[PDB]
């Protein structure tokens, strides 16, 4: 059905210290795991890092080169599977705790960043998560300087996820998003990728879903945007809890999407990694929430 259709990745941005230290503070994503949902069906993973753990000087700085070889594991523990591996450094479009001001920088740290990975024609670059709180211009120039940074690198084949301002949401994005329709590509290979969740704030922190077709809801906008502007999207960051009503909120967001799948490439869940333990959201096997819970929902695309 769709293009694209996995989980999120998610452990190597944990925790509060910065930079930290692994096994205490933060951890990679199991590449045994990974198979496991890539039997399943799964032929994308969106896998998280932390901008200030690879780069501990400064953002055109020396990488911290142990957590690049294992973030670099990671994603040909899942390019070797044959899936799509899209690189999301898990940052808010801030770096040490301010916003991103410099366009240049940005531009430079993506080159760099994907200098590393642009003979893997199975990488995609998402170019931040959920920017927000901050000028809606800004994140437009972010957002090329990014694409213009993994061009520039020669990553020439690869999709390039970009995001918007207030948490890349879905329903709030024709409202201020408007203006990401004039980024540009020599290559063409823009995804706009979106997150949305179903709790009565869309924080994605509650099990409970607003009703049994507010994740259609919350989507329709957006899929209105797309084909008005002519681009193509990605739900990059969804969840409901295993619950009845939010089961058929995410089954029928899913099958709306899959009627507009013109303009939908696909959806990846929120979240998989291997130190989610209890979490509500959890889609890591064999004992996830959301992986005994939800995940046959989901096979339904698979
Ligand atoms: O650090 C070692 C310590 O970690 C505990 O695991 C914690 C992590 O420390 C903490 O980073 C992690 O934070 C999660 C948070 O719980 C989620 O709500 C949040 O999900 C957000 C996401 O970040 C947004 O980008 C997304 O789109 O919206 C979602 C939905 O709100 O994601 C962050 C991860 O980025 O939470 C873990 C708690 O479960 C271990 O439990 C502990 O044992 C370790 O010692
Ligand atoms: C890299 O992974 C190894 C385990 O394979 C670990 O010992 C190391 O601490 C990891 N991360 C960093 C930043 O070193």
């Amino acid at each position: 059905v769709f293009e694209w259709f996995g989980s999120n990745e998610s452990g190597a941005e944990f925790g509060t210290n910065i930079p930290g230290v692994w096994g205490t503070d933060y951890i990679f994503p199991d590449p045994s795991a990974i198979s496991t949902l890539i039997d399943k069906g799964m032929n994308f993973f969106r896998v998280q890092f932390m901008m200030e753990r690879l780069l501990p000087d400064s953002m055109t700085g020396s990488y911290d080169e142990e957590y690049l070889a294992n973030l670099t594991t990671v994603i040909k523990a899942v390019t070797d599977g044959g899936a799509h591996a899209l690189v999301d450094p898990h940052n808010y479009g801030r770096y040490n705790g301010e916003i991103i001001s410099s366009t240049s920088d940005f531009q430079t740290f993506w080159e760099n960043l994907a200098g590393q990975y642009k003979d893997n024609d199975l990488v995609m670059f998402d170019t931040n998560n959920e920017y927000h709180d901050m000028d809606q211009d800004l994140v437009l120039n972010l957002n090329q300087a990014a694409i213009n940074g993994i061009r520039a690198a020669g990553a020439t084949s690869q999709y390039i996820f970009v995001e918007g301002n207030s948490w890349t949401g879905a329903w709030t994005w024709v409202d201020v998003n408007d203006n990401m329709k004039n980024l540009t590509d020599p290559e063409d290979k823009i995804v706009y990728e979106m997150h949305q969740y179903l709790d009565s704030d869309g924080s994605g922190t509650s099990e409970t879903c607003v009703s049994e077709t507010i994740g259609k809801e919350r989507v329709t906008e957006a899929t209105q945007w797309l084909k008005d502007n002519k681009k193509v999207g990605f739900i990059g960051a969804y969840a409901g809890g295993s619950n009845d009503v939010c089961r058929s909120a995410v089954s029928g967001m899913l099958e709306y999407m899959a009627n507009n799948t013109d303009v939908w490439k696909g959806a990846s869940w929120w979240a998989a990694g291997p130190w989610w333990g209890d979490y509500i959201f959890s889609l890591e096997p064999p004992d996830g929430t959301a992986y005994t819970g939800m995940l046959d929902i989901l096979e339904a695309y698979l």
